[PDB]
């Protein structure tokens, strides 16, 4: 597999009933959609260790994991979390995430390379998948 690159959207689905569950309120979940539209993810994979660099207009997130070896980050909506990824095929990948305080829907996500040259992209929140997908730039 070879995750590595510079991705950018093209597909967006069912993000605003994942923010809806999460509890964002309507027009903050509309703004948040369209910031959506203008999103990148830059990967660096060597071996298992990933690095993930997630950037909209305003705002960019590094991600830092091996896979099977627990790290922090936040949920969707925000909040901090303990992950663990684990492989699910030769080009798809799966986090499980535990929030560090309180309660909340179980979430989870996921990236697959198809043999299209796409990568998809979910994010769960109990029952709503939300769908993204990215081509290299
Ligand atoms: C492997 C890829 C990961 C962990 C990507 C995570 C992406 C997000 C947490 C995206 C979040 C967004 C918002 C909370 C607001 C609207 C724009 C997004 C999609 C960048």
């Amino acid at each position: 597999p070879n995750f590595s690159g510079n991705w950018k959207i093209i597909r967006s689905e069912n993000f605003e009933e994942l923010l809806k569950v999460l509890g964002v309120n309507v027009m903050l979940r509309k703004i948040a959609v369209a910031a959506a539209s203008k999103y990148a993810v830059e990967i660096k994979q060597e071996g298992d260790t990933f690095y993930i660099k997630v950037s909209t207009t305003v705002y960019t997130t590094e991600i830092n994991f091996k896979v099977g070896e627990e790290f922090e980050e936040q949920t969707v909506d925000g909040r901090p979390c303990k992950s663990l990824v684990k492989w699910e095929s030769e080009n798809k990948m799966v986090c499980e995430q535990k929030l560090l305080k309180g309660e909340g829907p179980k979430t989870s996500w996921t990236k697959e390379l198809t043999n299209d040259g796409e990568l998809i992209q979910t994010m769960t929140a109990d029952d709503v998948v939300c769908t993204q997908v990215f081509v290299r730039e």
